[PDB]
């Protein structure tokens, strides 16, 4: 028998017995993306372009920020969209707290390659009226989380304490369909991805892994090269035919490029419930304590053996 | 002032005063693929997963064939699906034959990577019964070609005489209106595609054109990797942004992989019209003639300087 | 602000510190619905003329059904396809027995008529194995009903303790938004509605009410005579400015021609709460104890002023 | 086989060898209408209400208009909407003048009932630059015409040379599929339909008609009400269940009530071709002599049989 996400998260509502704030969350949470898939693949594109007379990486946001401050179940909630934080308002008050970034894989949309939404619903803790310091805190403690990816379909994976459901999207009706029940990753990839481009900055460490894959030493057979470009869309392919995702540290900074507080954590979050590892190099992403709430971080996700298979690596030059 | 391509391909019928086959094509061919288009999303997957009670690397084949074995422009149609030739009906004869790509990248379909559909439209030549051989013709007497990108958006290219046009998929008035006027790549792009996982299979022509990116020789900025894997995906990037795609010999049979009429071909040709090359290594790709339909060849395409950056870097090993 | 369907489904059930069968209930049929106007709107019509290369009163019902078996709060169901009772299984069976038409309007349909959906929903009172017996109950036990509509736009209005409210269905995204807030109605009208051509068998009341209004006593704005015929559409205009809606005894039985506890009963119950008024001509409507559970009678209905207009003479002819 | 609507004419444009407006033309509107179509079930209804963060006829007419001359297909447009009539600029001239009513059912698409839009199409009469005096011309003069109605679907009919051949959308992918290949009326109706509350502004005539059926001069089958009051949604139901089609003079005053050019005679070719009568009681619809746009009319039609007791009934109280 089937089952639609928007009603999924009534019956564990109910299976738990708490506020319902999250309910109205994970529904707010869900419609706030079925309006960004409409324009994610240029909704009425025909109006703006000439067939009455007479931006995209805001309208994103402009609606999930808005799903939630209304949602009614929020408090502090942070994005790669704003330099400073945004406290939801007295009214508007609930005592959840959400992180996310509205759309990664942006610019690099011109060429349609797949985007998706990203995001963190952690708990407040205090009383103390609640501020950007709510948001900063270790991925595990994690209330929930997950991430949409609108590529060739639009898939929006969910991952709760129970787990990891897949719900992929009728987007005939209007509604999100239960398609993969309570995920897990494979246990070995024959895939590695990590943009192989800044190979001259990457310390001796990667460098090995990914010539230990090329040139296998138990004359194995090679893993593929594969890397699209946004996050969102490699991650889950990885959580799918199993693989590595490697973005690591260099001549920018140790922290490499990628952002903690929404794009790591979160899917950190769901290789680890899926049954996949996360380690950061020297520890787990999960377990990293947050400064600022844009703070960088470095990230190796995959199948349990590409990272500890990695992580053996990394350490020996170390 | 808006259009749409029904309409291009409809005017630039008139200035060509002909007999309505090409035109016919393209329209007839045009609507196969907002099918596949909203096949693709999933239309309606919940009918099939229990919504009331009680497939794509083939639904799609469909959707053009029948859509060409009725446009009666075409003569002899050859598919990445039907082996020998499909041999039109005596009552759709029509003076052109289509070789076609339906669903690209598609065994990666599962993961959600984009995919496109790819076609070459040729005209016969001999007077003689139409068979395999009338489709066995160079992508350098196509008349008509392109492609469509099934990804975040939907986007279809068409390449022809007058040169190359995007048409962008408005998925709320099945329509597809141009968005951007002859246009045209970069001349020496930043960027590198194939698949770096059979580095150990590659041939020097490419182990030093490979070494010459994330390495160049004049300490200047690295390119950037990205492959997703699912050609037509990749290829497009290439077009928009600009740099080379490369999917040269090793040892699987320097026959390489990528299909010929169906799937190169028509990619070099688009390419070519818009500013650039597309070569086997030794010979741009539009002249290589066709012995069997399913006959495959090794192809770097994209922004001409590296096209040529490369095709030199070649001979220097031969 | 801004409100959906199933958020504010929500909101009550939350105010209300109920127990979670409702709101999953209203969840499963909205889901129902939003998957049918899909079907109404001919969606996979054209893949049926086999463009790829190849009967709804029941899929509708089909619909409305299963996903109502599956919202885990039902015990007995009933509906104008349905001969007996449909009894729930051990497992699934809830506290709330609902009653429906999967769909009036289907006959006609080939017009392309505007359709739609009712539903009554009975909390189940006495005590043993569900049975229609608790589908034998009047209106006024009801704790919600209503309906959508099928028409120029999709519309499911939904009528409760608290009060009518009307959602629009957007088709970009599929979800219901608030479109009119606790929907009242017009004390009068000028509209007047029903199956003129009978007037063979009206008894004295009807063809008089009539020459009530085509010719008025007191030289008023004479009526308007818009007759649909197909309840939803008709009964639904009325609720937006109001009027009167009749389906009068006679020679065909001295109980109109619509069943009663899913085609009277539920719109009743809105008619009623949005300030207007029901009537068999003798008695009251939802005050009518039912007994096969396809008993019908007649019904007469709309703005006040109107109703009890007519009403009163129902008794100069007593 | 299968069939589109824009292939429907592309196969009829081949034999024809005319110049090609027409069919640039109708595609042209033809587009224009699954543009309205959208947006009659309120396209992004969750913009304007405030999912994001913050006048119907109008946008019709706005539409059509903006294409019909960017079909380079018009010259001369009238529409029910612009006080005199719309002169095509000089360089996106053609031949083929349009009349058509935009959307009709504006007034009365409060309640959502179906609305739908006709049209008309004159091939230019004067070698005089294009004004009205062009527009003003028989509707037997007529080229095409035809309409499409929004209801339980998006359907469109056509009429032409051939015969009348229509249209159902399907959202999903955007087309016109042909459905029912050619139509005619039947002899006999038995559903005749009007606004009967101008029953004391009536004619004895047309009165009396009404008479015969609400209780027949020989007792068989006592004909049917129905009644949208718009136009479409009327003529059309009409045209698939055979009935008749009254809308004469009255207290408004003894020349009609409904548009010639684009409310009339577009329905009125419409309905001769496929196969039936029309007529104002003073002569064929059509054949009217216009000397005025927005020029009313007594109008009945339908089947044969129906529009044909009318007038023996007709030609008495003369
Ligand atoms: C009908 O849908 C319902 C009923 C109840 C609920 C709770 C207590 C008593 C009663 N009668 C109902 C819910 O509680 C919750 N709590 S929640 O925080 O939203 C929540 C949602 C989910 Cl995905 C998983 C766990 C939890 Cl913790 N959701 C509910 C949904
Ligand atoms: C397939 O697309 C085509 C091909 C030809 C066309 C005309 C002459 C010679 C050849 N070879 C083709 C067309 O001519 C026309 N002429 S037209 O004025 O628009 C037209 C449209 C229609 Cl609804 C019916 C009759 C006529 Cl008259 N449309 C064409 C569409
Ligand atoms: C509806 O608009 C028209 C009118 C005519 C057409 C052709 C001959 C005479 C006249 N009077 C009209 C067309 O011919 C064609 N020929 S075609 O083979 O489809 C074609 C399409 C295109 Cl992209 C480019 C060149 C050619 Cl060759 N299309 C037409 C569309
Ligand atoms: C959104 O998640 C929730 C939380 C709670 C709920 C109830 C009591 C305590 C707490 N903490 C939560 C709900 O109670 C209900 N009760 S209900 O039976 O479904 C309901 C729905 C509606 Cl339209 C109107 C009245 C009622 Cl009676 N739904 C809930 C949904």
């Amino acid at each position: 028998d089937v089952n639609t996400l928007t009603r999924f998260v009534m019956e564990e509502g109910r299976k738990a017995r708490g506020t319902g704030e999250l309910t109205q969350l994970l529904n707010s949470l869900c419609t706030a993306v079925k309006a960004i898939s409409s324009a994610v693949r240029k909704a009425g594109i025909a109006h703006l372009y000439g067939i009455a007379g007479s931006k995209l990486d805001v309208l994103s946001n402009d609606l999930v920020m808005n799903m939630l401050k209304s949602s009614f179940a929020t408090c502090v909630l942070v994005s790669e969209e704003d330099k400073h934080a945004i406290i939801v308002e007295p009214e508007k008050r609930g005592k959840y707290v959400v992180c996310f970034d509205p759309l990664d894989g942006s610019s690099n949309i011109d060429c349609l390659v797949s985007v998706g939404t990203i995001f963190g619903i952690y708990r407040k803790k205090s009383t103390d009226e609640p501020s950007e310091k709510d948001a900063l805190q270790p991925g595990r403690n994690l209330v929930a989380a997950g991430y949409a990816l609108y590529g060739s379909a639009t898939m929006l994976v969910l991952a709760m304490d129970c787990g990891v459901n897949c719900f992929m999207l009728d987007p005939a009706i209007g509604e999100f369909i239960l398609v993969d029940k309570d995920v897990k990753i494979k246990k070995k990839g024959k895939i590695y991805s990590l943009n192989e481009g800044y190979a001259k900055d990457f310390d001796p460490a990667v460098t090995e892994y990914i010539q230990r894959k090329k040139f296998p030493p138990d004359n194995s057979a090679p893993y593929g090269a594969r890397y699209v470009g946004s996050m969102v869309a490699d991650v889950h392919r990885t959580l799918v035919y199993g693989g590595i995702f490697l973005y690591p540290a260099n001549k920018k900074s140790p922290n490499g490029k990628l952002r903690l507080l929404y794009e790591c954590n979160p899917m950190a979050y769901v290789m680890e419930k899926a049954g996949g590892m996360a380690t950061t190099g020297k520890e787990a992403v999960l377990d990293v304590i947050p400064t600022d709430i844009h703070q960088r971080a470095p990230v190796i996700l995959g199948s349990p053996d590409d990272v500890l298979e990695f992580l053996k690596v990394y350490e020996k030059h170390s």
